[PDB]
């Protein structure tokens, strides 16, 4: 039985800010009759993002389609409390070009609604997987080596931006990256949207955790820092550059498994990484956390190599 939790952290000192003590600044607040729902883009066990077209939001008074986290009709009071929570968050972050970034809320008069950038293009690890599938087919235009390689850069500048705010992800993985317009990738956390509960990628363990994306510390010791994101992304770099293979491809889930990567155990390079970004994976990979890159180090080299 699985409890809806906020996912993201922020660092006091690790001392762990307590959400539900942040203030929610109503410059947010956005009225509810304003918006008009469109299709559902997904559901899991507690909630939903339902597409929107919001009409006079922002400064400009733009009329333009959004996207709308919500719970069911049927949450308890501490669900209602998680939701507020993340809200209050991503109030607390700020904005950047690589981030899924908080238009305004819906806190009065009903349900609370949270307003986000829609992303056009949808979730990067099924655009991979179609455009992989749509460049098969002779045997819209077709991927190529820089693409991939800015997607990894925008993802790696968005997490650095994340970890600039002592904020912590915890589900880095291409799941939780959109494409909006111009393919332009940016971070989130869209469990809300995600049918975890049913998901093969996230194994019950202690809760339902994506293991084969943690950092060994955090499967051990449940510890988790900028540095275990540092490792998740590196497993989401093989997603990129298997073009969405799933990681550790048909390896359960065991104490063997465990053991393996406690014990060093790395994927060998995708079909499509030239050899220094595998060479950026495996350092993302070293089992002393403070060994791993830093995500501007990453962000750096990445726009380099672009
Ligand atoms: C794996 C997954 C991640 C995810 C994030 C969600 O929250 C969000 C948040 C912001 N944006 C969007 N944009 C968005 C999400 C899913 C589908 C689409 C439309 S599409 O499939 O890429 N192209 C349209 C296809 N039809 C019209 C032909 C947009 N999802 C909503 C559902 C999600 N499912």
């Amino acid at each position: 039985k699985p409890k809806y939790q906020v996912r993201w952290k922020i660092i006091e000192s690790y001392t762990f800010i307590d959400p539900t003590q942040l203030p929610y600044n109503e410059k947010w607040e956005f009225p509810r009759n304003n918006l008009q729902f469109g299709k559902t883009l997904g559901a899991g066990a507690f909630g939903k993002v339902v597409e929107a077209t919001a009409f006079g939001l922002g400064k400009e008074d733009a009329v333009l389609k959004v996207a709308v986290k919500m719970l069911k009709s049927t949450a308890h009071a501490d669900e209602k409390e998680a939701l507020m929570s993340e809200l209050k968050i991503m109030s607390h972050l700020g904005q950047h070009e690589n981030i899924v970034n908080l238009l305004g809320a819906c806190t009065h008069g009903g349900p609370v609604l949270v307003i986000t950038e829609y992303c056009t293009y949808g979730d990067l690890l099924n655009f991979l997987r179609r455009k992989a599938e749509a460049m098969l087919g002779p045997s819209g235009r077709p991927l190529e080596l820089r693409d991939l390689l800015h997607f990894s850069s925008q993802v790696a500048q968005g997490m650095a931006f994340l970890a600039s705010k002592n904020c912590i992800h915890r589900d880095v993985a291409a799941r939780n990256v959109l494409l909006t317009n111009g393919h332009v990738a940016k971070i989130g956390d869209f469990g809300l949207a995600r049918d975890i509960m049913n998901d093969s990628n996230y194994i019950v363990k202690g809760a339902r955790l994506p293991v084969k994306w943690m950092a060994p510390e955090s499967i051990f010791d449940s510890v988790y820092t900028v540095q275990s994101d540092v490792w998740s992304y590196g497993i989401l770099l093989w997603e990129i550059f298997s073009l969405g293979l799933n990681p550790y491809p048909g390896i359960l889930v065991n104490s063997k498994f465990y053991k393996l990567v406690k014990d060093g155990y790395q994927m060998a390079q995708p079909a499509f990484a030239p050899k220094n970004i595998y060479s950026i994976m495996q350092a993302c990979w070293a089992l002393e956390p403070t060994h791993r890159p830093t995500f501007q180090q990453i962000t750096s080299f990445l726009q380099e190599q672009a």
